[PDB]
């Protein structure tokens, strides 16, 4: 699989010195986008400039174990916009990644993590991603 993501165009929500938005593109599963100040909801949006075939996304987070409440959606050229993936209300345990299929053209990518459900080993976690990549 390419991995068409990779150093794609990231905007979106403030992020804390050191930790910025285009950390979740570089292809390094060890560099993180942090929230600025741990601010929820805080959202990121990948530009693949114009409408390419994905087969499926990966969203990676640092670790396993957060209880983020996130979504993720995409876009083609058209404007539609579409959820891929609601965890907006989970509570358990996250994985370090999610696999999201997706078997169509898109243009853009949209992460929000909206909140985080209490309890699990890093209760106090701010808003994070390590990685979005787009597999065709
Ligand atoms: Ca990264």
């Amino acid at each position: 699989y390419v991995n068409i993501a990779e150093n794609k165009n990231v905007s979106g929500s403030n992020s804390q010195s050191g930790n910025p938005l285009s950390n979740i593109t570089d292809g390094d599963l060890s560099s993180l986008w942090i929230s600025d100040n741990g601010a929820m909801p805080a959202n990121a949006t990948i530009d693949l400039e114009g409408n390419n075939f994905v087969d499926f996304l990966e969203l990676h987070f640092e670790k396993e174990g957060f209880r983020f409440q996130f979504k993720v959606e995409v876009e083609d050229e058209s404007g539609n916009r579409e959820t891929v993936l609601d965890m907006t209300s989970n509570t358990e345990d996250n994985k370090k990644s999610y696999n999201i299929p997706v078997k169509k053209e898109i243009s853009k990518i949209h992460a929000t993590i909206t909140g985080k459900a209490p309890g699990g080993s890093f209760d106090q976690a701010w808003a994070a991603i390590a990685e979005i990549k787009a597999m065709s």
